[PDB]
């Protein structure tokens, strides 16, 4: 009897501790065609130069700083409000991202800023999961100010190129609801500004935008015990103490 | 009988492959106020010039270049002496951390030293986990000795801003003790120099740290199974096989 | 009965949601000497001058860079063929990475590269596990294709140095066999001019590779249920409820 109840607090704490928290798990899958992102940027001061996009070539071919033109983007720029304080005007130009990633499809966006005052020159920057979601739903005015508020935004540094390599996860959360989230690593390259004339100083920028790899990571959340378990186990050793009492008794 | 051998055979099997290696589930955490940590610096030559706080005002004011002044940080400096070859003085600068995660309070620090043989311009330094710990207990002195052993410094760039965004991560091993360690990534943007304009070129260096999300990501080691569950689920299948011939004993 | 074939339903469900995607764990191991892996360099036009090793030197002793000399590194140049498009000539030069861990030895490298009409200058670079692998086993000249074709290679950026800190992490797939990646973050530091000054304008390239710990992560997918333990739990249940019937017929 002292063994069944200290074999059932056993059980019951050992439940406890189990249910307190629960175990992860990961998994991957391949996707065909990746679904094409947006890639939101703050043009502020700074003028587009080109957005162009390499579906296949290795290389890009050479370029000729400090002149517009040669736009093949999907842009879509409004000016909107910040919702984190909403005193406050933000700008955004959203572009729509690569998306075929077994041939390399890379976009290349270049950016003159004007002369500005201050020392440190950098655009910002979001990425959001898709833009046909952005582009033809209802009330997406307001899908940015939440997407912001959910999202993270991270500046890419101004006078080089910041080749980007981004990736998807999903992580399935268990109350019926999912949620997608970027994970990114760039790649700084120092540029050659001898053959444009910097006398007068003004910065350009450059960045590149790329898939990193076909498969997304999926990550599940896995509950390790279940009531009905423990509930048949404790009934099996009530079962087995009652025969070894029945023996008992027969002796 | 042989059923029952080969089923105890392959039950303590599994056993002892889910005793030798257990398995690991990660945990989340919100915190009201990040405990302000301390920040350790190696500045070699290079006297520091404004190390200041920015609560929630976004964007530090243009910075005169050079000149010294406005040192609102808490900061201390003592000569010290490595313990990897305990014959090389080295010297620190401890500062601390940034504290208000709602308002994403940085600290922005700045650096000048004239120009020397060294070839490079990189300034060292590490972190630990908080800065009232290394202040007020007894032999902390001894403390920076453990404490640099323990983490791993890690050097920044010289020349432009290394924006830091920083994030604790705590894992709990099962024998009665806690272990934290800092996860990093950091974001360089190019900083202009036609503002002075010198003929010396003296280096001069820029710092900010931040923390990333007020989420604090713990990971804790939990063991798969228990004696218990396989202890009972072996003695009901000797009974149940026991049931069984009795059965084909009353056959 | 009824509850019987529900629980039953229960578990059968339970048990395929458990069989279809498994659980992940992660472990680490120490090692007394690292083995001496490969690092794959693309130069192209960029002839190298200098590759030296550092086993315990922590600090590299001033250089004076544009002439060529002092090659102690264990260097392989080759020319090869991109099997991507078959059709393309690359050529790849082989070199041994750092083996002392405890002593962190570090190898350094210098580049330089002719004035080039590119108008961003990068070396590109991939890692493989192991030299003597490619050195001394047959048809190796293939490997470098697999690799190629498995690895990735990011480009390091040129004009300053890329301090590269790898990792290995070797995950261990179920179906008899193993697979090792590279992880590996890149520290920049800015390379100052004003030592030569030349009006040519040719560029300089430095990369440093370097263990970072120790540490071998090592990762396992886990199967989380096994058929005997819900087998012999049914069968405990179905008993158990025998016995109940047995005993209402008593009554």
């Amino acid at each position: 009897m002292g063994v069944a109840v200290f074999l059932v607090y056993q059980t019951i704490t050992d439940f406890r501790d189990k249910l307190k928290h629960p175990v992860m798990s990961v998994s991957y899958k391949e996707v065909n065609m990746y679904d094409a992102p947006g890639i939101a940027l703050y043009p502020g001061k700074a003028r587009l130069l080109s957005c162009e996009h390499h579906w296949y070539d290795h290389i890009p071919p050479l370029k000729d700083p400090g002149q517009p033109g040669e736009n093949t983007c999907v842009t879509q720029d409004i000016s909107y409000i910040d919702p984190y304080t909403n005193k406050t005007m933000k700008h955004a130009l959203i572009v729509q991202g690569p998306r075929d990633v077994r041939r390399r499809e890379l976009v290349f966006l270049q950016f003159h800023l004007n002369e500005t005052k201050q020392d440190f020159s950098a655009i910002d920057y979001l990425l959001f999961s898709s833009y046909e979601a952005f582009l033809k739903s209802h009330d997406q005015v307001k899908f940015m100010q939440d997407c912001e508020s959910s999202f993270s935004s991270w500046k890419f540094s101004g006078g080089f190129r910041t080749w980007v390599k981004m990736s998807l996860v999903k992580t399935k959360e268990e109350d019926g609801s999912q949620s997608v989230e970027f994970r990114q690593e760039t790649s700084v390259v120092n540029f050659i500004d001898r053959r444009e004339t910097p006398d007068k100083g003004d910065q350009l920028f450059f960045v590149v935008f790329e898939w990193k790899d076909p498969y997304i990571q999926e990550i599940q959340d896995i509950i390790t015990a279940n009531p009905w378990s423990m509930i048949a186990l404790l009934c099996s050793v009530f079962l087995v103490l009652f025969k070894a009492a029945d023996f008992a008794k027969l002796s």
